[PDB]
């Protein structure tokens, strides 16, 4: 376990421990903060380990596209940010990824109204940000004072037990894609190959493998895809 085993205990203590455990959370002080910044360089799995425990947890998930969010220039960009604050919150507990948080925090009042909404939580709403970065010394430092984006996290190569959980978020459990009997995902985690792997190898070896029993119909996703993916495993991480 690495960057899964920290993500897990930051979600359970901002969205399972204040609600489960109220006048022990308020006793010691503790106050949830907005989310928590993932850096690292892309294809690591900052979506994915995000997407696994929020799953694990029974949690929803609303994302957020850094560069996408600028459709109208100040305009409807703060009008959404303000919608997706409010969907979680209807959604709730729910956790708001803010994919590519890095250069949409370098309008200089998008920033202001990200800091309000964020601000503008509390730990009965159960709302965790999630924000991702290849470059956190370039961030705003104000989304990351206490409170707001306040603890960082490293994510860098996966180890095993990060791979069965970004698999078990890929395949959606073996359901999406359907993984018959003899595929064990804990086995392929495990591989020799996956030692090196970054989250984009292991989310290509899994498209590979669907691509596979895709190609050969023309449905269950087998062991031998897997192994025939493995040998096309050329993912741009």
């Amino acid at each position: 376990i690495g960057a899964l085993e920290d993500i897990r205990e930051e979600l359970t203590m901002a969205i399972l421990a204040p609600v489960r455990n109220p006048d022990q959370f308020k006793a010691l002080g503790l106050v949830t903060p907005a989310g928590v910044l993932l850096a690292g360089p892309p294809g690591c799995g900052k979506t994915l380990l995000a997407k696994a425990v929020a799953n694990e947890s029974g949690l929803n998930f609303i994302s957020v596209k850094g560069p996408e969010l600028l459709n109208m220039y100040v305009g409807e960009s703060e009008r959404a940010v303000r919608q997706v604050f409010q969907r979680a919150k209807n959604s709730a507990p729910c956790v708001i990824f803010f994919d590519e948080v890095d250069a949409l925090c370098p309008s200089v009042r998008v920033v202001n109204q990200l800091l309000t909404e964020m601000d503008g939580l509390e730990a009965r709403q159960q709302v965790f940000i999630m924000a991702a970065t290849n470059r956190p010394d370039i961030i705003d430092p104000a989304i990351l004072r206490p409170g707001r984006l306040d603890k960082t996290l490293f994510v860098g190569l996966p180890p095993p037990a990060d791979r069965l959980a970004i698999l078990k978020t890929i395949t959606k459990n073996g359901t999406k894609p359907p993984l018959d009997a003899d595929v064990n995902l804990e086995a392929i985690a495990g591989d020799l190959r996956c030692d090196c792997y970054t989250g984009a190898d292991l989310s290509a070896l899994v498209r590979e493998a669907s691509i596979c029993a895709l190609r050969q119909e023309m449905l269950k996703v087998s062991h031998k895809h897997f192994e025939e993916a493995f040998k096309k495993v050329r993912s741009s991480i």
